[PDB]
């Protein structure tokens, strides 16, 4: 064996040297008293972790023989619901109240805007997220396909200037939506000034000022002749660089080089479903990413530093210039063998992922010789099912904050609400974080994943593509504002919605990504600093401060809405759209599992079944297995069409994967692919695994594969 005895752990080498000659030092803590605290509240909290875990297979034991012993359809809701109050899964809802969380910083408590989410184990995408606060408007419009590409504007290997006119007519009309000059339109102005304190801006016959001078809020350079112009709207900043030589600042009429937004306000480092961490090794290449973000050292090429300007009274301050970060940690479900048992028993991930990312977030907080100006850890938890969970969750960063020597409630948590048991005690789950909680948010992969798991015995479902409209999902969604609302979280927590998965189809996102602002979001999910930059022009156009306002006090959503199952009806399908769903379903998980099996990639731009680039996590895994192992379950197919689409679509991937040197094909050696293997057994045996998890046989099945390279 390969590992160092503490207590009653057997920690991997890899990880002890890891903590020790990289995580501690400047912590303070010492290494003896550091390995005493894991094996302790390890020791100490599993049991509580494996009750939980046990009684998410007891709820779901009683659901699945319910549906089965119901005769009447359809579904008597009235007795449906008592059923699940009967059970402990409905629990009753809490009265009002409302969070208490202190020392949380001004991206969470107050400012509304994107937020981004990039796979930890890419330094790289890592380092990019980070400097994301601060993105260039022109080169995401140039870049993209916001700007139509239609005759005249197409992208080249040389600059377009037909393209570059487009682009800055663009930004000439956002800067007067956002931040308006009381007479005229910033599409004439030739210049830039500020006297008295004030902003004027030079135009052909006159000149004039903001309508809300308030508006203005810095500058660079010398007021007569500013090199550029700080505006603030709805808490969001625009920064117009003015520099007459530059390539494009020559030929544009006020000199201007570029715009640029306050984009990214915060980021999430994520250990979870976008990357492949499935052993020791995995998990602290993962770590030390993590502790060269908190240490600021980061380098592939560096981290920004805060950005400088004058006050509009000619005074002198300073805005951040990096994302702030969050970290998410895995749930409660998988154990890892970064640390075994005296037995061989692996110690659980979640308990090591609250110790270890918690260690180093430590260096966050202590100038970097930076994050949370206010002192505080921010880790977003996934995979809850309901209020107990919640309650351990706390427990666990009370023990880690004790273990580290942190004040207690410095380690905050970001509830996840992806889980149907966590949906409709939503209310109760907050309240048992009532005091560490900074951030709600819903999603459309897991939380469908658990939505078709849940009610597996009940009937075949809708498509995948008919569970965006369907009534439980809408409901879910308002229910989620709601309840964030109601808990108070306006001016003192996130409330946040899903990722845009189209990465290419970027005038797409900024046509429908505004809904959610406009739902009552303070922040939703993008996939890249470019997207982030577009997105921001979403909290420009809404004043999500005020929709939260408007929306106080409302139900709109019933538990009956929340409870209404996505059964399909009956002999809905034709033949032909039954074999289009199964196609699409087994080319989905085949796209993402030969990724994730061969090559250790938890994200990427996998091209669907259209060849649309799609960037899913591993939720998209849950869902499109839980809905052919449904729809086998009810005989809507055989195990003869499973068969079939998986050796059609294969073939198809392969292709799809045809610029890649590192790629293994599955075709024509079908039953040789480990990654084969995993995409059909995820099917087969998917109605067995714990609420539709993925973790389990995908993990099992990467570490099949490192064994066959370690040869
Ligand atoms: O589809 C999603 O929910 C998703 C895609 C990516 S990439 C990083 C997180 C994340 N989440
Ligand atoms: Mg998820
Ligand atoms: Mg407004």
């Amino acid at each position: 064996t390969d590992r160092v005895s503490v207590g009653n752990l057997r920690i991997a080498r890899v990880l002890y040297d890891f903590v020790n000659n990289e995580a501690l030092p400047g912590t303070d803590i010492d290494p003896d008293s550091f390995w005493a605290g894991v094996d302790k509240v390890v020791a100490d909290l599993t049991p509580q972790n494996q009750a939980l875990l046990n009684a998410r297979d007891e709820l779901q034991a009683q659901i699945d023989k319910w549906h089965r012993r119901r005769v009447i359809e359809p579904i008597d809701m009235d007795a449906y619901r008592q059923f699940l109050t009967e059970i402990g899964y409905l629990l009753p809802e809490p009265d009002d109240f409302t969070i208490t969380t202190s020392g949380v910083d001004a991206e969470i408590t107050t400012t509304a805007g994107p937020q981004l989410v990039v796979p930890v184990l890419n330094a790289r995408f890592a380092l990019n997220a980070a400097n994301a606060r601060w993105g260039s408007l022109y080169d995401a419009l140039y870049g993209t396909d916001v700007i139509p590409e239609t005759d005249g504007a197409e992208k080249g290997p040389t600059y377009n200037k037909v393209r570059g006119d487009k682009v800055i007519a663009y930004a000439r009309k956002f800067l007067d939506d956002s931040v308006p000059l009381s007479s005229g339109s910033f599409g004439d102005a030739t210049g830039f000034t500020v006297q008295d304190g004030q902003l004027v801006v030079a135009l052909p016959d006159k000149s004039t000022g903001l309508a809300n001078p308030g508006q203005f809020a810095g500058y660079t350079g010398a007021a007569e002749s500013p090199t550029s112009v700080l505006l603030i709207n709805h808490g969001l900043h625009i920064e117009i660089l003015i520099d007459p030589e530059s390539q494009v600042g020559t030929t544009d009429r006020a000199g201007v080089k570029d715009v640029i937004l306050e984009s990214a306000i915060t980021t999430i480092m994520d250990f979870e479903d976008s990357v492949a961490a499935v052993d020791a090794a995995d998990k602290v290449l993962g770590y030390r990413n993590w502790l060269g973000l908190n240490k600021g050292d980061l380098a592939a090429r560096v981290l920004n530093r805060d950005r400088n300007y004058t006050a509009p009274g000619g005074g002198q301050f300073t805005l951040p210039g990096r994302s702030l970060m969050f970290v998410r940690n895995v749930g409660h479900l998988m154990t890892n063998d970064a640390i075994v048992d005296t037995d061989g028993s692996e110690v659980f991930e979640g308990i090591m992922d609250a110790l270890f990312t918690g260690l180093i977030a430590i260096h966050g907080l202590k100038a970097s010789d930076i994050n949370s100006r206010t002192g505080s850890i921010y880790i977003v938890k996934p995979k809850m099912h309901g209020p107990a969970e919640v309650a351990f969750t706390c427990e666990l960063f009370s023990r880690v904050e004790d273990v580290l020597g942190l004040p207690q409630n410095t380690m905050k948590i970001g509830i996840m609400d992806e889980e149907r048991r966590t949906t409709v005690n939503l209310k109760a789950c907050i309240k048992a974080a009532a005091d560490r909680v900074v951030f709600i948010n819903t999603g459309f992969l897991d939380r469908t994943g658990d939505e078709i798991h849940t009610s597996m015995e009940a009937g075949p479902m809708v498509r995948k593509g008919t569970m965006k409209s369907q009534p439980w999902i809408l409901a879910y969604e308002d229910h989620n504002v709601d309840a964030g609302l109601a808990a108070g979280f306006s001016g003192r927590a996130q409330v946040g919605k899903g990722m845009w998965t189209m990465t290419e189809l970027m005038a797409d996102m900024v046509e429908t990504k505004i809904a959610q602002p406009r739902a009552g979001a303070s922040t939703a999910w993008v996939p890249s600093p470019t997207a982030a930059t577009l997105h921001a022009l979403h909290y420009h156009q809404v004043d999500v401060a005020a929709v939260q306002q408007g929306l106080a006090g409302k139900r709109r959503a019933t538990i009956e809405q929340l409870l209404t199952i996505p059964l399909a009806k009956e002999l809905a399908w034709a033949p032909d759209e039954i074999r289009e769903e199964v196609d699409n379903n087994c080319q989905s998980i085949l796209g993402y599992v030969v990724r994730w099996v061969d090559q250790g990639v938890g994200a990427s731009k996998v091209p669907d079944i259209h060849d649309v680039a799609l960037m899913e996590d591993r939720a998209t895994l849950r869902i499109s297995s839980q809905l052919l192992a449904n729809w086998l379950r009810h005989g809507v197919i055989t195990s003869a069409d499973v068969r079939a689409s998986l050796e059609r679509m294969a073939p198809l991937v392969d292709r799809q994967n045809a610029g890649d040197v590192a790629y293994r094909p599955m075709a024509p050696n079908f039953d040789d692919s480990i990654a084969f293997l995993a995409a059909q057994e995820l099917i087969l045996s998917g109605a067995q695994q714990p609420n539709g998890y993925t973790e389990p046989i995908l993990h099992r099945r990467r570490r099949e594969f490192k064994a066959r390279a370690a040869e």
